[PDB]
């Protein structure tokens, strides 16, 4: 479960990153 929450908040953290460069 960790490891889901981990991966959850990574990727919606890179969404957000590339939604600011684009
Ligand atoms: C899975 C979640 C990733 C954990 C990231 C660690 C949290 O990040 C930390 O949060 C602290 C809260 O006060 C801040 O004080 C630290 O400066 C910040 O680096
Ligand atoms: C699934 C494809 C998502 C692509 C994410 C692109 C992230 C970088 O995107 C590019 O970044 C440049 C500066 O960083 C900007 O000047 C460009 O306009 C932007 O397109």
């Amino acid at each position: 479960p960790l490891v889901v929450a981990a991966s959850i908040i990574a990727i919606l953290h890179l969404i957000l990153w590339a939604l600011d460069r684009l």
